[PDB]
């Protein structure tokens, strides 16, 4: 048996944030994902989610601002990306796709007196439409990052709106959970930081977000690191490539989600 444990927790705060900071924050969001025993063509592969013990389902990020206020994020280590939230007496949980992952999210803030799921899933393409924007339009950095902590925040008693609260997780999902996944994106993030600027993903950071799961499956099929076919990618100015093979992406992609297939059959 495997007793109940709490939660590795890894905290981040935007108030006097540097470079430094939010590489380490970054670095403790990659270590507590991992267990450094699977490693693909020098690539991370996140823990599968068969069969995994729920104390090893999920990390939690604590952020905290300048206003002095505090949520917790629950990452799901399977896919590095964003489950839900906690803000004083309430939690809030993007709707699973299935019956295994309602399941394993009822192990997570098992304190709160409020729970709830919404009916909408995380998936950029329905925060967007929540939010009334598109990424593209969506400025990142660590401004925008103390906004949506205090958006969050409030959401329960009544300050945020939908439209806000959507835009508040498309920044957090983008400079925690993609940031994670690709050291490209950390970088963007922390240049952002660096400068004191807020600013709109480019083409080529969305198109490495929607294409995370199609590269991980490339890698992980691949023929030596040799890809059985093409991921198309885009430049900066939106300009359009194919990549072939993994030694491109590996000063640009951190983590994987798990892949596997199974077996031929084995009879008529
Ligand atoms: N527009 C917002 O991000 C927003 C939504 C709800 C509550 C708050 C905010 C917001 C933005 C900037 C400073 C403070 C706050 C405040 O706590
Ligand atoms: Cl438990
Ligand atoms: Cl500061
Ligand atoms: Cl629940
Ligand atoms: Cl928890
Ligand atoms: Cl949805
Ligand atoms: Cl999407
Ligand atoms: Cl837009
Ligand atoms: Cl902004
Ligand atoms: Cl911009
Ligand atoms: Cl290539």
């Amino acid at each position: 048996m495997i007793f109940p444990k709490q939660y590795p927790i890894i905290n981040f705060t935007t108030a006097g944030a540097t470079v430094q900071s939010y590489t380490n924050f970054i670095r403790a969001v990659r270590g507590r994902l991992t267990t450094g025993a699977d490693v693909r063509h020098e690539i991370p592969v996140l823990p599968n989610r068969v069969g995994l013990p729920i104390n090893q389902r999920f990390i939690l990020v604590e952020l905290s601002n300048h206003a002095e206020l505090s949520v917790t994020l629950a990452l799901d280590v399977t896919n590095a990306y964003v489950v839900g939230y906690r803000a004083g007496n309430s939690a809030y949980f993007f709707h699973p796709d299935n019956q295994e992952d309602a399941e394993a999210i009822t192990h997570l803030f098992t304190d709160v007196q409020n729970r709830y799921t919404f009916a909408f899933g995380g998936n950029y393409d329905r925060l967007e439409q929540l939010a009334g924007n598109l990424r593209e339009n969506i400025e990142l950095g660590n401004g925008p990052l103390e906004e949506a902590i205090s958006a969050l925040y409030y959401y329960s008693t009544g300050g945020t709106q939908l439209p806000t609260l959507a835009r508040s997780f498309i920044i957090c999902i983008q400079m925690i959970s993609e940031a994670a996944r690709f050291q490209y994106i950390e970088g963007e993030m922390r240049t952002r930081i660096r400068y004191n600027r807020r600013s709109a993903p480019d083409p080529s950071v969305i198109t490495l977000e929607n294409s995370w799961g199609r590269l991980s499956t490339a890698i992980q099929e691949s023929n030596q690191g040799a890809f059985a076919s093409p991921i198309q990618l885009q430049r900066r100015n939106g300009s359009k490539f194919s990549v072939y093979d993994v030694s491109i992406l590996i000063p640009i992609i951190a983590l994987m989600v798990y892949r596997c297939a199974p077996p031929p059959s084995s009879q008529f």
